[PDB]
DNA sequence: CCTATTGTTGCAATTGCAACAATAGG
DNA sequence: CCTATTGTTGCAATTGCAACAATAGG
């Protein structure tokens, strides 16, 4: 069985370091422009629903979308029939930014399939998107705080 | 074309934050263990080259590898020849974990590579090797300082 | 002498395991 | 009432852009 975490986790740590400098241009912090692209296409969802499809903290997506609501780029507002659920919107500087972020995950996209035919990317997207599924359960069943055996 | 950079950062998170829970237990601390499973198999190797092949940056690395060094896993040494190299070596606690380490990781892996044939998991180690080196002039480019033109 | 290497700290922010809250939804 | 959901703070870290120092190797 050859590895392949050493790649992907090298390929990660890169792609998030050049969007984080570039993208400090912007204002935006450290970890903090996964959550409003996201937030971007999905307007309204709940911080628990990104946890779950982003694979982070909780606790560190709870003070990382404070100061994107602090500093102005969205809003969290509560529906009527749940005093519970905060549902997240883009602001007007949050919607403005959306189009510029997508040209820099584009673009840093482009330069890592460089090279790849229109079939060979997708036969990765595939595999990838199987990887995610595959890792899905084990990562909430150490969330939790239950023990893997291996 | 089709976007991989999402998948791929899910994918490195889960991986990464499993084997940090996991390795809590080692007492290493939040991203440790990466820099000790390459010093064990490339011993006398020097803090530059690993932010060459981690893709880290390098003030990360130098104050992680002193808890490393200060928490008794990993030894500074000098050399003759070069008063500003600092071959890293690895201390017998050090050595030791690096079977157990790789046992987790082994299984990481083995859970990521659910479904996959033996051709399709090399379909996907070349493919990322692709990936991989397709982006290492980019990274060092931004790293550097220099702005990146679309 | 000169420039690229190799390596460290000053703030200042993010990160995340506990540990704790409070509603949802039976 | 009960339990899963959803959420935030306490706090001790790591993390990283500046701003530095110091030898390597011409």
């Amino acid at each position: 069985m050859k590895d392949i975490l050493r790649d992907i986790g090298v390929i990660a740590r890169a792609l998030d370091s050049i969007s984080n400098i570039e993208f400090k241009e912007l204002n935006l912090a450290k970890g903090q422009f996964i959550y409003l692209v996201r937030i971007c296409e999905n307007q309204g969802i709940i911080q628990e629903k990104l946890v779950d499809i982003l694979k982070i903290d909780r606790t560190t997506a709870s003070r990382a979308i404070k100061n994107l609501e602090k500093n102005g780029l969205i809003i969290k507002k509560q529906n009527k029939n749940n005093k519970k659920n905060k549902l997240l919107f883009p602001t007007e500087k949050g919607q403005q930014l959306y189009p510029l972020i997508i040209r820099e995950n584009e673009y840093s996209n482009a330069v890592a399939l460089k090279g790849f035919t229109e079939a060979e990317i997708n036969m990765l997207t595939d595999a990838l998107k199987k990887v995610k599924e595959n890792i899905a359960d084990d990562w909430l069943y150490v969330k939790k705080g239950n023990k893997r055996s291996y």
